């Protein structure tokens, strides 16, 4: 709905908030595509989603996908970034992992 710190690089048709309103799923029904937008200035978010066997999707972008049957797709989303996630026909799905950490290296820079 309302973004505090930036905007996604794409407008789908619907936006769904997800991780205490830091992570948004942007769904585009015409393009049959999902993306994630991270409205934090300070967090890197790792998201993995498990899709049921009858989904017909491909991963987009930097998303990694594995057959697990189910399909596991996962991506990291840096502060104020939009990541393309999957495209195609989604059936059952569920969040498998949703984790965030400060966007800094091990010595504390970033």
């Amino acid at each position: 709905v309302t973004f505090k710190n930036g905007k996604p690089t794409v407008k789908g048709t619907k936006t769904y908030p997800m991780f205490s309103n830091i992570l948004y799923r942007i769904a585009d029904t015409e393009a049959r595509r999902w993306a994630f937008y991270n409205d934090s200035k300070e967090l890197i978010i790792h998201v993995a989603v498990l899709f049921d066997y009858d989904s017909q999707i491909v991963p987009l972008g930097d998303t990694t996908a594995f057959r697990i049957g189910k399909y596991l797709c996962e991506v990291d989303v840096r502060p104020l970034e939009t990541q393309m996630f999957v495209e195609g026909s989604v059936t059952g799905w569920r969040v498998d992992t949703l984790e965030a950490r400060t966007a800094e290296d091990e010595r504390g820079y970033r």
